[PDB]
């Protein structure tokens, strides 16, 4: 009895259409950047520039 | 003499009627529950779903 499925029995959802991304991505460090905190910045010159008296 | 009384003398006013009822009910309270303290909580998902990526 029962005749034929015709298509092959399965679950019918996939994988997808059932998970959520969270929307941001992660990046990675490097070492730390610490020469401004000790000594500080200073825009003094131009560009294209040679040298500073 | 003296009659009789009818009725056995005795202490007319119940014990109820005479207390009064705190308006709280204490609770037991298990152990303490410190994960959200330490790491905290996100909401990003959503139910009926299946994986966080």
């Amino acid at each position: 009895n029962f005749t034929a499925p015709v298509t092959t029995p399965s679950i019918p959802t996939p994988i997808q259409f059932l998970q959520t991304w969270l929307p941001g991505f992660v990046k990675v460090m490097t070492a730390a950047r610490k020469i401004d905190e000790i000594i500080g910045i200073d825009t003094v010159g131009s560009w294209e520039d040679q040298e500073i008296v």
